[PDB]
């Protein structure tokens, strides 16, 4: 849609999509994630974690690390640029954040945090 | 599209789908595969194949050991209701099979049997 | 060794094989699963459970309904040839089942039912 | 063991194992690789390269770019601490490097280079 897009991650560890886009004319940028399904957070929470490519393993590694409670996530871990919090299905949760943070000609990643999904749960995200 | 789906496997072993409603008007149903990215055939090669959920594996494990030369696809699989071919990027195909091979409330899958890929490609189709 | 094999599966969502071939010979057959890591249970539990190839997805499914307090397994579900517990980072189970509950010819497929780890942690297993 | 790992990259597109420990008793450290199954080297080649985890995608990516021919490494990657050939299935190949290139409170990461394989072959090299 203008500037913001819907994701949905489900109970098969997938997200629907695996390529977004973002226009230089967007000032921000909206990501509103949704999961369809039944099961819960402890054992299929799903959030959208974006970092450039180089540094999601770092992300993911010590993300694992910070305990369910945490979400998943190294608090105030610097190489994120956006996320949601980590949610289970039938929530929800958006992120708004400013496009000056992203530069041209880096390669960025978004993705799941919860332990494994990362594997399956992934995509690019371009400025264009 | 009516009666039919556009689907792309790319070069980070994704469909840009994972899951595909088929029209019960439809009286034959058309899947058109394509592969964005750069890879060849033989280190990334993807097809899409429709089966029930409950085959899905045997014919993934047939698949792989038919090998190579089979398009990784045990010739007249009686578990297949319709397959591509096996593409490389740039490489298109299409195929078209009767809707009245498919029964209402019952689980279908649709995969792609390139040795490890069915991991990640992998999603639902069902009538409507 | 023999008619034993050790199987892990880790806080990567994977087991450290994905095929084992019993040999015609043994009476009886032994799975030692231990689990790596330090995830617990609950976001990361882990059970390696035998069937046909062709009822796994049945099983899975089955599985993922009867929750985590029935460790993802379907109550005395008779397409279960052989289970081990769910076992959380630390733990360790094994299971000895019957080889004459195995047919040469006949594929099946050992895999975790918690919810997701299939996609990853699945391999064949044959009577040879 | 203790100063030695044998590691194996299998059809299903995995490694045996997702983390490695090297004892800082250890002068030297090394790793022996082999690739069970039946395909080829150009179809599901594997090599174990090592580099630290912010340099993973960097090495992944400029390794894709290289072929085949390259064995999927650029040629004299400064950033790759130690790495082996690219081996087709029933191919075998060793490498040693000395544990002084390596400093504690660094995170490492290993993986295969060969174009998708890093999303599940991977894991971690700790000095402990
Ligand atoms: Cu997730
Ligand atoms: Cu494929
Ligand atoms: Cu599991
Ligand atoms: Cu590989």
């Amino acid at each position: 849609a203008e500037c913001s897009v819907d994701i949905q991650g489900n109970d098969q560890m997938q997200f629907n999509t695996n390529a977004i886009t973002v226009d230089k004319s967007c000032k921000q940028f909206t990501v509103n994630l949704s999961h369809p399904g039944n099961l819960p957070k402890n054992v299929m929470g799903h959030n959208w974690v974006l970092s450039t490519a180089a540094d999601m393993q770092g992300v993911v590694t010590d993300g694992m690390a910070s305990g369910l409670d945490k979400d998943y996530l190294k608090p105030d871990d610097s190489r994120v640029i956006a996320h949601t919090k980590l949610i289970g299905s039938g929530e929800k949760d958006s992120v708004t954040f400013d496009v000056s943070k992203l530069k041209e000609g880096e390669q960025y990643m978004f993705f799941c945090t919860f332990p494994g999904h990362s594997a399956l749960m992934k995509g690019t995200l371009t400025l264009k």
